[PDB]
């Protein structure tokens, strides 16, 4: 086991209807975060596998770079896999790992809290990021990887600033090194719980390479 | 925990092609199975949540009835739907229970064993999508009530159904489980179908393959 990096954009601005819309004004109030952001699945408590390391307010939305290090999950997800599910491919550990959750949690999702009548935003508003399979936000796919640096590339429209600072800021994190451990069992509920809320989901690949596309990552093609 | 009971066509004549097609001959030879069929998640050893109560030879093709009954089932999917999936609903435990693994688990497999007798059928597995048409299951609290929805189910073979599944001797059976064993193979379950595409489709065309509305 070693840490993986996962990135992309928490909320675009402008494109998304009500009360899920975040604001420029209510996204610069709410940066940087009180205190370090967990990444948890599904928005379970007590299932948290990591941490955003920096989120940055690029021109078209707040964008994360989180880090997941849980050394249970590469073993509960292979243990979940048909033998011959794999076929013929050779894959590391790390590679089999970064295969299945792209595929099982290909989102992400910002939790805020909620605000009381006339209750000003401030930096406690944002509370986790969930991992899921679609996020109610438009654009919010996110990027698996070995690296920080592999785990942003893909977002063609993200600023080079943006894309500095947010690397840097996410090099000097306290979360860097953290790891993880929570109990197989716990783990296992924690990934069925996103099977089972996720059961009814009609279209979700086609969801999926929407999500893809409003980031800004290039479409997975499937012809051939 | 009472019971929870399952059917549906185990497969349908004239439909499959090849390895997967059953002919009325072999069915016939077939029946009655002659020991119980378990029930169980996916083909997995070592995880029986059920048994084959009764199968009848339908005009259209073999059809079944099972019990599951499983305490250790209800609680391991009622722990993981999140707490706004039913809205304002107030569901007993068991219409809970038959609406998650309605939809959790909605088809049914026959795996056979390689003249043809009594001993070829071997057992059923729960699944997402069967490899045989019209191979959709109902779960409901009833046998009648499991049965119900087949429109195209003859009434003779109805009551043949109902009647033998009554005097199983498995009928009253119990099978506990660890919820630690049961995560799994329903974790297994998702993971297997995750990259699927148009699986409510798929699961439409098996419903009216079947003859369900
Ligand atoms: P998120 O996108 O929710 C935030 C709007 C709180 O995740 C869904 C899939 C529940
Ligand atoms: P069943 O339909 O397979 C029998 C033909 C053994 O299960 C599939 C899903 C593998
Ligand atoms: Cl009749
Ligand atoms: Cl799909
Ligand atoms: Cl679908
Ligand atoms: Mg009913």
């Amino acid at each position: 086991m070693g840490p993986v990096y996962v990135s992309g954009y928490l909320a675009l601005y402008d494109r998304d209807g009500g009360e899920l819309a975040l604001t420029r004004e209510i996204v610069a109030a709410a940066l940087p975060p009180a205190g370090p952001l967990p990444i948890n699945i599904d928005h379970r408590p007590r299932c948290d596998i990591g941490a955003v390391l920096a989120v940055v307010d690029d021109d078209r939305g707040p964008f994360f770079l989180g880090v997941v290090n849980c050394p249970q999950l590469g073993a509960v997800l292979a243990r979940a896999v048909g033998p011959d599910f794999f076929g013929d491919m050779r894959l590391s550990d790390e590679e089999r790992l970064l295969y299945l959750l792209s595929n099982y949690l290909p989102s992400a999702s910002l939790s805020s809290r909620r605000l009381a009548p006339g209750e000003a935003p401030d930096e406690t508003l944002f509370a986790h990021v969930a991992l899921c399979v679609i996020g109610r936000r438009v654009g919010t796919i996110v990027v698996y990887d070995a690296s920080p640096e592999a785990a942003v590339a893909p977002f063609r429209q993200l600023s080079a600033r943006a894309r500095s600072e947010l690397l840097a800021r996410a090099a000097e994190s306290p979360d860097r090194e953290r790891v993880w451990h929570m109990s197989e069992e716990a783990l296992t509920r924690a990934l069925l719980s996103t099977a089972v809320n996720n059961m009814l989901l009609r279209d979700r690949w086609e969801l999926v390479a929407a999500r893809r596309r409003e980031a800004g990552v290039r479409g997975h093609t499937y012809l051939q």
